[PDB]
């Protein structure tokens, strides 16, 4: 049974619904971007249309083998008609493809949806800024004021810094980073910048960032292990008994790994501040785990909803308790009240 916060009403259709079957009564089922929990469902037999931006298509046809007469991408920042409605995609600021969506409404009502989204400044000069917008379905995911980090560019900057002094004190160090996911591709990017190296990684990783359109990705990625001193491994591996064995297969090229886990928030966050992050170690390795987020921390949420105004709020995290629920009504009355919409 397809949930309400992912049908779009007066239309035809659904939004990141395809693990319900055939949803009655939907034209066009949207997928705002390629993560699993989104696309659950998709495979090589649906047979639906499939509405979504350029490079979540590019991993429809490539990885999920969808077929291509089924996949619809649409460009950014562009009106478009779609089953006699008009719609817009905006860039999310989330992984990369991942899209929020604007829908005109027959009637006259306008709805965004924001998909998964990190709220920017930038967002209040799109296309949001032209009209007004009547419903919300909103990424809820960290709704609550203890969920505070840094920025993407602080953190990058205490990345690069880490393993530049690392590898120059040490030239046969290397270093890993846990991937389990498209997104946060800036890491390990960044990184072998730095070093002068190009990332390492097996064939079905190299096969996803292929289809990111990622400029100039063939000088900054390659599936030659032994060339690279920048390596991506699961996110499951990167732990003592992982990276020891890791280490076992370079053949003696190397006799330390600094290693990067890049998570969402942890409580750590609530005590320490980047500057002052430290990692766990054992012996000749050592992990850090990093604040890197793709979701939009309370105050970029908050700022966001007080610039936007709308007249009724849906969220599309946290939405499976009565304590999550009335918390997050509760902070949405709060930011109406202090702004006066
Ligand atoms: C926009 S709001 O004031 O924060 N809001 C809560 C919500 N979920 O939108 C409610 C206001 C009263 C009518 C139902 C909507
Ligand atoms: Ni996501």
């Amino acid at each position: 049974t397809c949930p309400f916060y992912k049908k779009i009403p007066g239309t035809g259709f659904t939004v990141d619904a395809f693990q319900y079957g055939v949803v009655e009564g939907c034209t066009a089922y949207f997928l705002t971007h390629f993560h699993s929990d989104h696309y659950a469902g998709l495979s090589k037999h649906f047979t639906f249309p499939v509405y979504c931006s350029e490079i979540t298509g590019n991993l429809l046809k490539n990885k999920l083998h969808v077929q291509e007469q089924y996949i619809h991408p649409l460009p950014l920042d562009t009106e478009c008609i779609v089953n006699g409605v008009k719609v817009v995609l905006l860039d999310a600021n989330h992984c990369p493809g991942a899209v929020m969506i604007l829908f005109y409404l027959p009637n006259g009502t306008v709805i965004l949806h924001t998909g998964d989204f990190r709220a920017d400044p930038s967002m209040e000069r799109s296309l949001l800024a032209d009209q007004k917008v009547h419903m919300l379905y909103l990424d809820t995911t960290y709704c609550s004021p203890e969920y505070t980090f840094p920025s993407q560019q602080e953190v990058i900057r205490f990345a690069i810094n880490t393993a530049f002094e690392a590898v120059t004190l040490n030239p046969h160090a290397l270093v890993v980073c846990g991937t389990y996911s498209i997104g946060k591709e800036k890491v390990f990017l960044a990184i072998a910048d730095v070093l002068g190296s190009k990332v390492g990684m097996s064939q079905e990783k190299y096969k996803t960032l292929q289809c990111l359109n990622i400029p100039e990705i063939n000088s900054l990625i390659t599936t030659d292990m032994c060339s690279s001193l920048v390596h991506l491994l699961p996110m499951m591996q990167i732990n003592f008994k992982g990276l020891q064995s890791h280490l076992k297969k370079c053949g003696g090229k190397y006799n330390q790994i600094l290693a990067f886990r890049p998570t969402g928030w942890t409580h750590s966050n609530k005590f320490t501040r980047i500057a002052d992050v430290i990692p766990q170690t054992k012996g000749n390795i050592s992990i850090y785990g990093i604040p890197y987020s793709e979701h939009s921390s309370y105050l970029e949420m908050k700022r966001f909803v007080q610039w936007l105004k709308p007249q009724k709020i849906i969220p599309t995290v946290n939405v499976g308790t009565w304590k999550s629920r009335s918390t997050m009504e509760k902070y949405f009355r709060e930011w109406k009240l202090e702004a006066g919409y």
